């Protein structure tokens, strides 16, 4: 399977937020969905990952309606093109803080995520 | 390679809770630590995994002050012995809901966890 590309495991049924959007919404959706982190877009462009731990940092409750998803909240980690080879990149994917890595095309347009869970499921059948 | 055991990747710096403990504290600790789920013990004995999403189910924000961590909240998923072979069990580990699997000895004493992150990092070195 040496030539298998990130596209193979792409998922779009994963929480994704928009820059300037509701942080209360974001925190709730992350916590409810079993995800510690999710991509944040500006229009179509992937900008960064936001972590539930960061949204709840310092406070005792949940974000209020007024709180906005700023760029300062994001970890602007690398993305992968859907057409990149998965097996050229396992070291970096294993090292990523978030258990999914974001996919973006050549213009930076978000194309979903790939999870460590699905990568391991694929490898387990062939290792 | 072939004969590597779960023990090799075992981690004990991972959140762990105790039966009857504060659910609001547990939920707060999960969210602050970047973990969606963690083991719950009765003494040293592993009982099951608890999920942040389960703890928040039907709560507005945090669990109430009086709520205690009871066994009906747990996913009583399988554990692995530290001496079991990793390469005999990748399919089930990849399939687990939680991104970690609990280790327990022959008597069910909790011995840490093994994460999908560490397993993938280990594989990346040899694929």
């Amino acid at each position: 399977n040496a030539s298998v590309t990130f596209s193979y495991l792409a998922e779009t049924d994963y929480p994704v937020f928009t820059l300037g959007g509701s942080t209360a919404d974001a925190a709730r959706r992350l916590a409810a969905s079993g995800c510690a982190c999710a991509p944040v877009l500006d229009g179509e462009r992937y900008l960064g990952m936001v972590h539930l731990s960061r949204l709840l940092e310092g406070r005792k409750g949940w974000p209020t309606v007024k709180e906005k998803l700023g760029e300062e909240l994001l970890e602007t980690v690398r993305s992968y093109r859907p057409g990149e080879q998965l097996f050229d990149n396992l070291i970096s994917v294993a090292a990523a803080k978030c258990s999914v890595v974001p996919l973006a095309d050549e213009d930076g347009r978000y194309e979903g995520v790939v999870s460590r869970k699905r990568i391991l499921g694929f490898l387990a059948e062939r290792i």
